């Protein structure tokens, strides 16, 4: 039992460890998406770079949650990281749809945890999510929605052409 | 129905559009106050500049609310902008009293919307108001109260003299 | 009655206040067009930026007219600002057509006021419109006509593709 | 009754004045701890500097609370500052334990006030504590817990040696 | 009993601890005066800054006395800090009169302690007061007397006007 | 079947994907070791930093293997990442022993894969391991052996003292 722990519920502690698992899983998914778009038979470098950058952001999320865990006197506990849901990710469109689905699930986890922190009267947890995750997630989802719209407008008749142009002129 | 929208109530969406209307109305009021104090028969440049600067701040408020609207997947809807409540604004004192009344009504709108966001369990809205409006509004109201006190001390016997001196040495 | 006013007709004064209303209305229209193209389901950033920049130019127009009003000893009077004619603006093409219609109506207001100033023998008003509005308006209308032509050439068979390319390579 | 005060409960106002008293009392305690470790018969300069720096941080806390008090239109009221609980503070270990006890009581005061602000629907107070105190307090308590652990590992057989080494290589 | 203490009377040691209490009390008084003049209904920023700066100087005085205490091998002992004599400080005039009364009492404490050090044949104490307090106190009292005279000349018929002008053009 | 693949055996391809799994698992282990030594009740910052840096190096290893996979025309395939073998890592000594065990198993995987590449007559694979992994691994193992020796010499009678000193003066 901790020298520092104050106002830090076991329920929050545990949900924080699950969120770390989710973020790491997200990182892994993006590592898989990034290297799929680096395949010689896919070869969309801008799409590759976009997903690799998200791998990194999601790893950094987990790391910030682990630091906060320790700052509040909780105990990091790690679980198995499950492999991404797919081994091949189809088109840029398919991939960006899967990424928005993923982000909406991270975002709902963030909101679920905020609500718990709020029911537990844990304002530092609530602020920590407010300052470092909730707005970042909103901005990212807006950006992906923006991309989806542009990808979709570009499919038209000429899907290859549109995929090339999006990668070259937007990403 | 939106690709991005998550945890964003129609009630919040609508209140955000009304707040945009309020901020724009406030901007307009300050544009009118600014140009009244630029009249050759009023000629108080420091008072002019103070109100023009607030016109600009309130426009920027509306713009930030419109951006957030889009970031959450809501739909901006614009209404008629009603003209300022007055065509002539009297003394610096009169004007600063009207500006504090205006700001207290914007501030109560902000607090009403925070409360709604809080009842709707919308922590991103609550944080967004916290980070960009509530403290800014408090600081502005403090500053106007400070000015009012100084204007009032300067009326004394010699109202013209006091109005000149306030504009020259404070604004 | 004014210490400074000379050769400044009540007819000009009033038409100047109406032109201010028109410019502000134009600004508002462009604010609405700008945020429509920032929607996640429209997502054309170059179109957004083009219209936001015009919001700003039209606000600055009104501000210069209000300053001149005061410089000539007239009295600024503000009216209700009516909401933009549309809540959704369709394609880039639709939007640019609406913007040219708007600008042609501002331009005819400018010319109507010049003619009045000319009938009233008010050379300072005539010069002020000449120096700060008439050429600026011509240049803007030329630019919009240029854009319209390019948008139209790009519709061809492939409307999404053409809308993307115009926004990416021209705006 | 105030020209500026809005949504600022007498209950919050009073609790803010008590928190100011607590922070100042904390400052005083740290001033006493700092000068005890500057005694020629204690002579641990790094421990001295650590506590003097906290004296300063806690004074600055009180000052920020007094500023906010005025910004919200409340009235600062000062009380007697009670002397520190001890005139001599024993070992570095003893001192750091007393400092963690102190900080946990400041931290619980902060949380109590946040809860009150939350029950009173006072989001500006809640944000102000979130932005300037709650995380700072968590970080400080983590740091003191870190120090305690290191002090404790160093006692072992050789308490003087461990106290010297901690002061020389950590503080 | 001290390894370092030489020619340092218990009578001096104790009077030094009382002087520390006096200086801290003075600091507190000035902290209260500073925040009173930051009230929105008082709003005299130059008066605020003048008193806050004295809060700081008097804290630094106490700190230098505590350092010397330790340098001579005496033992710092802290007492209760009594609250300022007033919760509201009236006009700038009232406040500056109270500050001169306060400073004259600090100054008489300094002189009383010098006399004791002189009777005890403690030249280092006498020099320490000479080098760091007696002249500083004289200069401060001269400055406050200068301010009082200027405040008094400005009351005349027009007290608000004079209070504003003093704060704007002198402080 | 690949446009680029030449002299790249399915046996190598598969072993490369398993090595990626091993490196990622190693990264995870080091992430867990790093945050254990950041606990307030462990508090050895130099040990924390040493393991976090290895988390990063092992992630970069996996990333370089995934890039090479794609460069040779193989297909990255990801598996479940198993959780670290321990939730708590004991002393610095315990941790460094576990890290050397881990590295010896990575190193044997590297050598096993080199041998396979050598039996398959795949000189590019052999060179790639030579240039980017085998020497790096040797250097790291030497460094850990160096650390182990120093940790062990420092246990002596005084284990806490030795753990503190190693972290402060070596890491
Ligand atoms: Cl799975
Ligand atoms: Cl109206
Ligand atoms: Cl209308
Ligand atoms: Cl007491
Ligand atoms: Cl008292
Ligand atoms: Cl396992």
């Amino acid at each position: 039992s901790s020298q520092i722990r104050q106002n830090y519920s076991t329920e929050v502690e545990a949900a924080v460890n699950r969120l770390v698992n989710l973020y790491l899983r997200a990182s892994y998914t993006y590592l898989s998406l990034g290297f799929y778009f680096d395949r010689d038979d896919v070869a969309l470098e801008g799409v590759c770079h976009f997903f690799r950058e998200l791998a990194e952001e999601k790893r950094e999320g987990a790391e910030r949650l682990l630091k906060m865990q320790n700052q509040r006197g909780g105990r990091a506990l790690f679980q198995d990281l499950q492999k991404p849901s797919q081994d091949e990710w189809g088109t840029t469109l398919d991939a960006m749809k899967a990424a928005i689905v993923l982000e909406k699930s991270l975002n709902q986890a963030l909101l679920d945890l905020h609500a718990l922190g709020s029911a537990q009267a844990d304002p530092h947890l609530c602020d920590f999510l407010e300052s470092h995750f909730l707005d970042e997630e909103v901005k990212l989802i807006k950006k992906m929605g923006d991309h989806l719209t542009n990808i979709q407008r570009l499919v038209g008749s000429q899907a290859g052409l549109g995929e090339y142009l999006f990668e070259r002129l937007t990403l």
